[PDB]
């Protein structure tokens, strides 16, 4: 009858009611999720964001990569990080490049977990500009990130793709057809999914100098194309074609299509089209 | 005729000669390795250690995991980190546990790369006690780590195992028989290998309250056994049997034996036995 007990008890001696007052669901998949600023968070993700907002101090030099919960981010982390550092750490430095020395999930911090398990971590001690990547949805960014001039890179994956993500946990740690109902309803780890996509979409169309929307499927189909387009969203000059090829070349060392059945796909397909009808965002 | 150029140019405007004065090798596998305090480092690893020593401030509360270059450390990182945090983040917290929210290579920092690519990073901002894990060999520890009371966990893998590690790079980025000659000679990324093992061995036998030596092969054979032994090297009380089982159980979601031929194995086998003859350390 009490939220779970996770870390830094101290900062929880005066902050533990807000959490215990939000709507929560249930089932067996996840324990006690809570609805915060419009979305349902696992208790873990929520305690983080909660300070992740109270403390994060953006810098116009930052660059936030936004992705969905549980889908791999390696390549998305290794990729760009390699793009920015082409002179600091030449893409030709092979074994000396940060990607051949340090795991990509230490080089590009997930605030959420940084603030979750290490609430005192000092991001101001990392080098600027900064590269990191998060799960949050628009309307929950650190005041500066919103009122600052960094650069947003939103990396979207088809829901049916993001769905399998959350599903995995339910496989590792009410069949799949049930979990889909929840996903499509929106009271599911990370949803209602059609908003953990549409505001960064309309966010990109509205203020294209701060927010960029890239589909993970196109990032894969034409990697060199999308990268040329990403580097032109937060840079200041020209980028050779061979520059982009040298980067992807370096990063080469880093689904539903086989998990859902036609009906559950169509089911999500029916909600995609609907939720995304008229918005301009069409899913392949 | 100049070492490569890697990051923070600033701190390299007065420090760049030391590097350019150490012995170096060659071949094609690696570019320009340098011998520092007895060992050969890739240029990257060396620039790190170099400040990693000038700056790191140990805390008797720390805990350093020492491992060899390139061999996977996930499970070794996920494992212990889970052991210490059994109350801060209950092993039963499943999806809320730091291991189901943050990649294990961000939770347990590799100083080397932290100091390499982020020289200003403030480790004093992480929570204590601290968990991190490094590649260095004994005689290169931060003054405090040596003159402090933290706790060393050295995780050794058979050389022929560590060898394949360094070899991999030569596969991704002079056949294998040649690389073995270098490994066995010692002027190879990380060697002379029989010392990136024997001082933490005699280090453990000499001061068993600070340095522990665990073979990765036993860590695998009897995971619950070794863990009970690790937790008793840097703790202060009793640990249930089911405690250890709950931890490994949680971490379950996280070679040469097929790469070397009998002759090259025996070749390294001939050097193991020799280098390790009389020392007490015998390899299976």
């Amino acid at each position: 009858s009490v939220p779970a007990y996770l870390g830094d008890e101290d900062l929880t001696q005066e902050t533990r009611a807000l959490i215990s007052s939000l709507p929560k669901e249930k089932g067996w998949l996840v324990s006690e999720i809570y609805e915060f600023q419009g979305l349902w968070h696992t208790q873990a993700i929520l305690q983080g964001i909660l300070i992740c907002q109270k403390r994060f101090e953006a810098k116009d030099s930052d660059i936030i990569l936004v992705t969905n919960p549980k889908s791999g981010t390696t390549w998305l982390k290794a990729l760009v990080f390699a793009l920015l550092n082409r002179h600091k750490f030449p893409v030709s430095s092979s074994g000396n490049h940060p990607l051949l020395v340090t795991n990509p999930h230490l080089l590009v911090p997930f605030l959420e977990g940084v603030y979750y398990e290490s609430p005192d971590f000092d991001f101001s001690s990392l080098p600027s500009p900064r590269l990191m990547n998060t799960h949050i949805s628009h309307l929950s960014l650190p005041e500066s990130v919103k009122s600052s001039s960094c650069k947003i890179v939103y990396c979207c994956r088809n829901p049916k793709d993001m769905f399998v993500s959350l599903w995995h946990f339910g496989k590792k740690l009410y069949p799949i057809e049930k979990a889909v109902e929840a996903f499509c309803e929106g009271k599911f780890i990370g949803g209602p999914f059609w908003d953990h996509i549409l505001e960064y979409w309309y966010a990109s169309r509205e203020n294209p100098n701060k927010v960029l929307f890239v589909t993970y499927e196109e990032l894969k189909k034409q990697t060199e194309v999308e990268m040329k387009r990403i580097a032109e969203f937060l840079e200041c000059g020209f980028i050779e074609e061979e520059e982009v090829r040298e980067i992807v070349k370096l990063c080469s060392f880093e689904g539903w299509r086989d998990t859902l059945s036609e009906s559950l796909a169509e089911e999500i397909d029916r909600t995609i089209e609907e939720k995304f009808k008229g918005s301009g965002l069409k899913f392949s």
